[PDB]
């Protein structure tokens, strides 16, 4: 279906944003993810913008105006005035209040919603921002590391020219706050696949499948510890092709996270870096309008990694597996090589589990139009 044309939107401030001591959220890993890719020569295949910053009204087609006031507002030297307006809003805790939140949330947001308006103008093929795909934000409340949902501001830009836009999430963690969203309507399905069990955020059973006129159009595939390359294979490529098949969506998001592998401080996955980006080139092979998103990642060494190589399959480039030297070499010893090993942890998804979750999302997926 020919090479396609990407867009990539990265802002050098990012990386100094700093969510605190000791805090695995490290917004450092979007810069080495930067740094990387440009050593390998990856700018001279693709165009580079910086993201706008997007404003707190733009943020309201979404939000409520009392969260955003309360976002725009907070700082480190009024916390001790805002007590009541923190518990209510989840902010202080997992969702920390640091210099320049506000900023960083405007930048996380300008750059999906900037791709999102460039593929409905029809002047690129695929959009990147690796500092978005923040999926757990709520329309008035933080959640797992996440402020503002970029992801539901994209789409809501997305669905001004398409019918039906199609959400993807490989993200170790459930899709919450982009499912929430878009629980009770058809033009938008949202698909996720996660850890699931005594896990955040405690959402997202196989029969979580919506409501109303979204009644069908939410997917969720539960999953235990240790999936490996092999059995997420076997599954991602038939479900993304039936929900093509009975969706027909005119425009793709991909959220990335990068928690689901193998070896990942919060995660408990076994995925390589080869077996994650097999689901980018799945989707790729659609040849839909398609904007993809960051997200988790928490052993930081492989996120820069992880989303290195994905930018080069959106390309269709070939980049060696010896990594060049770069501004964070000695992150990547003691091997210095691109692709990772898995684990030898259990993978407590059995082959015969995977097909029978498989069935069942299929016989839901057979009472689409
Ligand atoms: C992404 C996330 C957020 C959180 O509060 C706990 C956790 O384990 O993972
Ligand atoms: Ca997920
Ligand atoms: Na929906
Ligand atoms: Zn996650």
């Amino acid at each position: 279906g020919g090479k396609k044309k990407v867009c990539y939107y990265y802002d050098g401030d990012i990386g100094n944003y700093y969510y605190g001591q000791g805090h695995p959220m490290k917004p450092h890993r979007i810069r080495m993810t930067h740094n990387l890719l440009l050593n390998y020569g990856l700018y001279r295949k693709m165009e580079i913008y910086r993201p706008h910053k997007a404003t707190a009204e733009e943020m309201t087609k979404y939000h409520s105006d009392e969260y955003i006031k309360f976002l725009r507002s907070i700082r480190p030297d009024n916390m001790s005035e805002y007590s009541k307006q923190m518990q209510r809003f989840n902010v202080g805790e997992d969702c920390p209040v640091f210099d320049g939140l506000f900023e960083f949330c405007q930048l996380s947001t300008g750059g999906s919603v900037a791709g999102a308006v460039k593929l409905n103008r029809q002047q690129t093929d695929m959009a990147v921002n690796w500092a978005g795909g923040l999926h757990h934000a709520k329309k008035s409340e933080a959640s797992g590391f996440c402020y503002v949902n970029d992801i539901v501001l994209a789409i809501l830009e997305l669905l001004k020219y398409h019918q039906r836009v199609l959400y993807i999430d490989i993200d170790i963690h459930h899709g919450d706050g982009v499912e929430e969203a878009f629980y009770t309507t058809d033009r938008v399905m949202t698909v996720s696949f996660h850890k699931y069990g005594e896990y955040f955020p405690g959402t997202g059973d196989l029969r979580d499948i919506g409501a109303g006129k979204g009644k069908y159009y939410a997917v969720n595939f539960p999953m235990r510890d240790g999936i490996d390359d092999e059995s997420y294979g076997q599954i991602f490529k038939p479900i993304i092709s039936k929900v093509m098949e009975m969706y027909q969506p005119s425009a793709v998001v991909l959220q990335c996270g990068a928690d689901s592998l193998s070896g990942d401080r919060l995660g408990c996955f076994n995925l390589t870096v080869k077996g994650h980006a097999k689901c980018v080139e799945v989707v790729k092979t659609f040849n839909l309008p398609l904007l993809m998103l960051g997200g988790g990642g928490y052993t930081i060494r492989n996120v820069a990694r992880c989303w290195t190589y994905e930018t080069a399959v959106a390309l269709d480039c070939e980049i060696p597996n010896e990594l060049p030297y770069n501004d964070y070499f000695e992150y990547f010893g003691p091997d210095f090589k691109l692709h990772i090993s898995p684990s030898n942890m259990t993978n407590q998804n059995t082959p015969e589990y995977m097909e029978k979750i498989k069935q069942r999302l299929f016989e839901n997926l057979r009472m689409l139009p």
